[PDB]
């Protein structure tokens, strides 16, 4: 069993909830969701998902909050990707940049490249 990939999903919005429920149902993954909003987290707790309060303005805090995870999935706005990726790297976890809104993030990605 305890060979599960241990994932931290940063962001408790819609996509955070979806990827959490997916991971929760899998036999090869463990999931924790980290967010600043305690009501948002309550939702995840009402799904049986482990949660952790974080604050992306406190970078050392965030790094420490991401310790012990195999990977960190952003379910957060694209604009926090630099912060979450840095904390993930500092924590020794692989970083997967899904974001809270894939269409918007993809459009930002296209701008960056239409350059």
């Amino acid at each position: 069993n305890a060979m599960r990939w241990n994932i931290c999903v940063v962001g408790a919005g819609k996509i955070g909830q979806m990827i959490a429920a997916l991971l929760k149902t899998s036999s090869n993954y463990s999931v924790t969701v980290a967010d600043h909003d305690l009501a948002a987290l309550a939702v995840l707790n009402r799904m049986g998902v482990a949660t952790k309060q974080v604050d992306a303005k406190d970078e050392a805090g965030l790094a420490k909050a991401l310790g012990g995870f195999d990977a960190v999935i952003s379910a957060a706005p694209f604009f926090l990707t630099p912060i979450i990726a840095k904390a993930a790297k500092a924590a020794g976890a692989h970083y997967f940049d899904l974001t809270e809104d894939v269409a918007a993030t993809n459009a930002v990605r296209a701008l960056v490249e239409d350059s």
